[PDB]
């Protein structure tokens, strides 16, 4: 690799690996459109398997992001349309608070203060139902945003209704096959299990329990190398040959929000740049009044688009920058703080700008 990529990344990530005490760590730079790998550690420490470039990580949070994406190629496929009532996909869904909460709302976390977590109690189909027709806002839809597994897991699930296909199914033929993501998983099926790194928690080996909508909301697993190829797709997605595909991923880079100096498209969260990392988890409920922006502006170029994400024994991190054809991708199997992920990729990225 050039020595600087070399350089930047070794003398970022090892200090970040010591203080942290992360066990394993994956690392692609997209520079210039061509990824660069590094690995550190072990995927297990029991039976001391090394990190490698076909590891399989809990991508925890970052799966969103796949979500979004799926979900802009069913509004590009004319299935499904942001401006849509969440009901329309929903019949059952008849409890008044509902009126007035459309898709866009589900997508960005602006339905009027969905909970983070879906409670474990909630399993079959029928308990979700119950769930979400029990839930009562806080606040009127389209006013705050309150991150939440529960809301953007919700437009998931819905938003393939009209597909016929399961979530799992649309995400594999419609997203993960054409970009050739071909270690990518949301279930890891048994002949990939000798990749699937543990995560650890407090020094004990784990991996993500079931839940409702975790497909949807932070269920995939991912190698550094397909997470690198999916960095890619979404800093030139006029590559991809797939149009709703292309325009998917278009769709989920626009502005539909802002709160402060963030912008919330579908999964990606994007801030303009040039921009430092003190304005890019230590808080469990942050609510935050968000402006409309009407309408949603195309996905711009000069922007640092990210996503942190978590599970309890995996820290992710993905931020890239279109303008400049530059990425990264770290993925750790333990869940350390934000801050710390998004300090290191700035100051590689901001070294190779």
């Amino acid at each position: 690799a050039p020595q600087q990529i070399n350089d930047i990344v070794h003398r970022t990530i090892t200090p970040l690996i010591e203080q942290q005490k992360i066990p394993g760590m994956a690392v692609a730079v997209i520079y210039q459109g061509k990824p660069y790998y590094f690995t550190w550690g072990y995927a297990d420490i029991a039976k001391k398997q090394p990190v490698t470039q076909q590891t399989l990580f809990e991508l925890g949070s970052v799966s969103k992001t796949f979500t979004g994406v799926l979900g802009g190629d069913a509004i590009a496929r004319g299935e499904i349309k942001l401006s849509d009532p969440t009901t329309k996909y929903w019949p059952e869904l008849t409890a008044k608070q509902w009126n007035g909460i459309t898709l866009l709302h589900l997508a960005t976390y602006t339905a009027g203060g969905l909970p983070l977590q879906v409670p474990d109690e909630v399993k079959s189909s029928s308990d979700l139902l119950r769930f979400y027709q029990n839930w009562q806002p806080a606040w009127a839809p389209g006013t705050q945003r309150l991150y939440a597994h529960s809301s953007i897991g919700l437009f998931g699930a819905l938003a393939v209704k009209p597909s016929g296909l399961s979530f799992e199914q649309a995400m594999q033929t419609r997203v993960f096959q054409p970009l050739k993501l071909n270690h990518t998983w949301i279930n890891v099926p048994p002949a990939e299990e000798k990749n699937y790194a543990w995560g650890y928690r407090e020094g004990k080996a784990v991996h993500v329990s079931p839940g409702a909508l975790d497909a949807e909301a932070y269920g995939v697993k991912s190698t550094i190398e397909d997470m690198a190829r999916w960095v890619q797709s979404n800093l030139k997605p006029l590559d991809i040959n797939e149009k709703t595909l292309q325009q998917g991923i278009q769709l989920a880079q626009s502005r539909y929000w802002q709160t402060g100096d963030m912008y919330q498209g579908l999964g990606w969260e994007m801030l303009d740049w040039p921009v430092n990392p003190d304005s890019i988890n230590k808080i469990a409920l942050a609510a935050r009044p968000v402006k409309a922006i009407t309408p949603p502006t195309p996905a711009v170029r000069a922007s640092w688009v990210h996503k942190t994400g978590a599970t309890g024994g995996f820290g992710s991190y993905v931020a890239f920058i279109p303008e400049k054809e530059l990425g990264i991708v770290m993925l750790a199997n333990k869940n350390y703080p934000n801050p710390a992920r998004v300090d290191a990729a700035w100051q590689i990225l901001n070294a190779l700008q």
